[PDB]
């Protein structure tokens, strides 16, 4: 349940952080 959706949103984010360092 939440675990996982929260976990994802927070999967979604980390990404973002690396994708714009990383380009």
């Amino acid at each position: 349940d939440a675990l996982t959706l929260s976990s994802a949103m927070w999967f979604s984010w980390g990404v973002l952080l690396n994708s714009g360092i990383g380009e």
